[PDB]
């Protein structure tokens, strides 16, 4: 259940799920206050769903 704080440096906040092909959308929580990225981690740099890193 953890999420990632959608990066800044992207400031499109979406990124292609190589995994299952679905953009990732985020959206923004006013309760933590930040934009939200769940059942998401990065791996080697890049950002996946968690979900599907499973799969490889
Ligand atoms: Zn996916």
């Amino acid at each position: 259940g953890k999420y990632v704080v959608v990066p800044e440096t992207s400031q499109d906040m979406a990124f292609k799920c190589p995994i299952c092909k679905e953009t990732v959308t985020g959206v923004y929580d006013e309760e933590s206050g930040e934009w939200v990225w769940k059942n998401t981690i990065e791996v080697n740099g890049k950002y996946f769903h968690s979900t599907c890193y499973h799969e490889t």
